[PDB]
C-alpha cells in the first residue's frame, strides 16, 4: 500500500497505537496520534516528532485526515468517528494495515471465548512442523511487530472490535468459535451487531472452520467441528474424531474439559486447512499445557486449590468454569470487575446449595453479588475479597477467580488481574 504525503490520524496510545506510530515512521510517514485520556499508558513512550493530543478527540485533525487509524479500544460509533466516516475519510485499524502488508497465509481466529487458546494451539501445531509462524494480534502481540520476510504463516486472534475495521482479510482458514453474549456496552443493537462484527472473518476467507454446535458461528468452504455431530467432533475414554478416524485419545492431552477438547478440534480443523502436517499438529496438542489464567491451578496447599481463571471476561467462560465442577468442600468464587453490559443470570443456576460462597468487587460487584446475595459478600477491590474469603478457606475447598468480567476498571493491563491473584493465593494459601 502507499501512504506517501498522506495526513495519518492514530486513535489511542496504547500497544497497538505505538505499534502503528513505529510502523508509519518505518515507511517515512509521521502520523499524528489523539487518545481520549489525558495521560494514556503509551504517552511516555511516544518519538518526541510525534504530535499528540490527549483528553478529548480532535476534530480538527480528524477532519482533516486522509487515513484514520482506531485503536479496537474505539468505538466506530463514537460521535467524532461517525463524523469523518460520514465525510468519507477512510478509516481503519491495525489489523487490515497488517493484512495489505502480509506475505504468508493468516489463519485468522475469532469467537466469544477460546480465541487465545486455539490460536496458541495453531501456534504449537505449526512449531511441531519447523514452520516459521508469527502468533500475534488480541493475544497481546500487535500483528505490525511479526511483519517479517522469513514468516511462513501467521495466526491471528481477532476481536469483535478489531474485525470491525479490517476490510482486507483473506484468511487461508478462519473461525468463529462460538458466540455468546459479550461486549454489549460496544453493541447497542445487541447481539446480532456483535455477531455481525465476527461474521466478517469469513470474507474472503478460503476455509470457513464453524462450530456445528453453534449456528450463529456459521456465515462450500465450510468445515465444522462439535462435540457429537461435525466434520471434527469427540466420540466418548474420549477421542477426537475427524471425517470418521480416531486421531487422538484426550488421555495424551495435558488440558481437559470439554471446551478444550473442542478448541483442539477447531485448532487441528484449522492446521489442516493451513496444511501443517497431521502428525505434528497431533503431537502438538499433547505437549500444550494451557495458558496462564486460563482455569489454571496456581496453588495446591492444605488441601485447598486456588484456580486463576482471571481471562473469564464474560458470562459464558465462567459458566464453562462452573458447569459440572467438582468441589469436595466450599466453592468461594471471586466476580466482578467491567461486566460490559451483561445479563449475569445465567450464572445464577449454578450458585445453589449449601457449597458455594461469593465474593464480588470492583464496578459491577453489587450486581454480580445479587445473584444470591444471601452467600455473597461485596469488596471494592479483588484484594479485599481475597483478604475476606482467606480465613474461610477449609481443606477441601476452592478458591476460584473467574470473574465474568473485564479487568479495565480497576487494572492496568491486560495481565494484571491474573498475576494479582497468583501473588495473593501464594500469600495467603
Ligand atoms: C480493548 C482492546 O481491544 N485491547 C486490545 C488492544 O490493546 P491496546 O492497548 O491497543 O488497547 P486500546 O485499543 O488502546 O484500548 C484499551 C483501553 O484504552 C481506552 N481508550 C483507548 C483509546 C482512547 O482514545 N481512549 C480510551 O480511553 C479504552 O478504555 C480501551 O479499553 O490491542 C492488543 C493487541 O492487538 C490486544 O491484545 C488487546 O486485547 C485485550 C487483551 C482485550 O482486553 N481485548 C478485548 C477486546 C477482549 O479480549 O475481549
Ligand atoms: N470454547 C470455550 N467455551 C467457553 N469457555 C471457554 C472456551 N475456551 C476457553 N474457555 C474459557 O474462556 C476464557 C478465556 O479463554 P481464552 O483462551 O483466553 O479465550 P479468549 O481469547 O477468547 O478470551 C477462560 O476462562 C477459559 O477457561
Ligand atoms: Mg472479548
Ligand atoms: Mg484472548
Amino acid at each position: 500500500a502507499d501512504y506517501q504525503g498522506k495526513n495519518v490520524v492514530i486513535i489511542g496510545l496504547g500497544l497497538t497505537g505505538l505499534s502503528c506510530v513505529d510502523f508509519f515512521l518505518a515507511r517515512g510517514v509521521t502520523p499524528r496520534v489523539m487518545d481520549t485520556r489525558m495521560t494514556p499508558p503509551g504517552l511516555d513512550k511516544l518519538p518526541e516528532a510525534v504530535e499528540r493530543h490527549t483528553g478529548s478527540l480532535n476534530d480538527e485533525w480528524l477532519m482533516a485526515a486522509d487515513l484514520i487509524v482506531a485503536s479496537p479500544g474505539i468505538a466506530l460509533a463514537h460521535p467524532s468517528l461517525s463524523a469523518a466516516a460520514d465525510a468519507g475519510i477512510e478509516i481503519v485499524g491495525d489489523i487490515e494495515l497488517f493484512c495489505r502488508e502480509a506475505q504468508a497465509p493468516i489463519v485468522a481466529i475469532t469467537g466469544s471465548n477460546g480465541k487465545s487458546t486455539v490460536t496458541t494451539l495453531v501456534g504449537e501445531m505449526a512449531k511441531a512442523a519447523g514452520v516459521n509462524v508469527g502468533v500475534g494480534g488480541n493475544i497481546g502481540l500487535p500483528a505490525l511487530m511479526l511483519l517479517d520476510d522469513e514468516c511462513e504463516l501467521y495466526v491471528l486472534e481477532l476481536s469483535s472490535f478489531q474485525l470491525e475495521t479490517t476490510s482486507s482479510l483473506q484468511a487461508v482458514a478462519a473461525t468463529i468459535l462460538n458466540v455468546t453474549e459479550d461486549h454489549m456496552d460496544r453493541y447497542p443493537f445487541g447481539l446480532q451487531q456483535y455477531r455481525a462484527a465476527k461474521l466478517r472473518i469469513y470474507e474472503n476467507a478460503k476455509v470457513c472452520v464453524v462450530n456445528a454446535d453453534d449456528a450463529l458461528t456459521m456465515p462450500e468452504r465450510c468445515v465444522s467441528f462439535g462435540v457429537n455431530m461435525g466434520d471434527y467432533h469427540l466420540n466418548h475414554e474420549t477421542w477426537l474424531r475427524v471425517k470418521g478416524e480416531k486421531v487422538l485419545n484426550v488421555k495424551e492431552m495435558k488440558l481437559s474439559g470439554q471446551h478444550n477438547y473442542t478448541n483442539a478440534l477447531a485448532a487441528l480443523a484449522l492446521a489442516d486447512a493451513a496444511g501443517l502436517p497431521r502428525a505434528s499438529s497431533l503431537k502438538a496438542l499433547t505437549t500444550f499445557t494451557g495458558l496462564p489464567h486460563r482455569f489454571e491451578v496456581v496453588l495446591e496447599h492444605n488441601g485447598v486449590r486456588w484456580i486463576n481463571d482471571s481471562k473469564a471476561t464474560n458470562v459464558g467462560s465462567t459458566e464453562a468454569a462452573l458447569n459440572g465442577l467438582h468441589v469436595d468442600g466450599t466453592l468461594h468464587l471471586l466476580l466482578g470487575g467491567d461486566g460490559k453490559s451483561a445479563d449475569f443470570s445465567p450464572l445464577a443456576r449454578y450458585l445453589n446449595g449449601d457449597n458455594v460462597r461469593l465474593y464480588c468487587f470492583g464496578r459491577d460487584g453489587a450486581q454480580l453479588a445479587a445473584l444470591r446475595p444471601e452467600v455473597a459478600e461485596q469488596t471494592e477491590t479483588m484484594e479485599q475479597a481475597m483478604r475476606l474469603l482467606a480465613p474461610r478457606v477449609q481443606p477441601g475447598d476452592m478458591v476460584l477467580l473467574s470473574p465474568a468480567c473485564a479487568s479495565l476498571d480497576q487494572f492496568k493491563n491486560f495481565e494484571q488481574r491474573g498475576n494479582e491473584f497468583a501473588r495473593l493465593a501464594k500469600e495467603l494459601g
